[PDB]
């Protein structure tokens, strides 16, 4: 079935404890295989001993800029860039797991998730998994947020890979 990976969080050097995210390969192939393949690095690059970048208390919490750690950056296994894949799955509340991205078509690598229903984002960024367990790690990475983006304590994703 459709693949479980993990993310394994420290803020601050201190272990937050593991997210596991199932991806929705049978709705979005390309977007969950890109973040699959992120996650346990098989192609020589991806997420680990990169940052949760920006973080809004309320809102979500944002990862995968991988090269240049600051929201600009990131890359994916198929190029700098790739399409929309569709906009099937819904913001639908917290833990949703959904691609950054800079208008149409500009998946990269940049993925973000939600604390709470983020409706608006629907039909503008392809939702992909969502929290199987963890959220109470993503609940401490939302309190290391500010208004602004910019987090209080330095969220380090030490290592990440694939469950199932």
């Amino acid at each position: 079935g459709n693949p479980l990976v993990y993310l394994d969080v420290d803020a601050n050097g201190k272990p937050l404890g593991r997210v596991v995210l199932e991806l929705k390969a049978d709705v979005v192939p390309k977007t969950a295989e890109n973040f699959r393949a992120l996650c346990t690095g098989e192609k020589g690059f991806g997420y680990k001993g990169s940052t949760f970048h920006r973080v809004i208390p309320s809102f979500m919490c944002q990862a995968g800029d991988f090269t240049n750690h600051n929201g600009t950056g990131g890359k994916s296994i198929y190029g700098s860039r790739f399409p929309d894949e569709n906009f099937t799955l819904k913001h639908v509340g917290p833990g949703v797991l959904s691609m950054a991205n800079a208008g149409p078509n500009t998946n990269g690598s940049q993925f973000f998730i939600c604390t709470i229903k983020t409706d608006w984002l629907d039909g503008k960024h392809v939702v992909f998994g969502h929290v199987i367990e963890g959220m109470d790690v993503v609940k401490k990475i939302e309190s290391f947020g500010s208004k602004s983006g910019r987090t209080s304590k330095k969220i380090v994703i030490t290592d990440c890979g694939q469950l199932s």
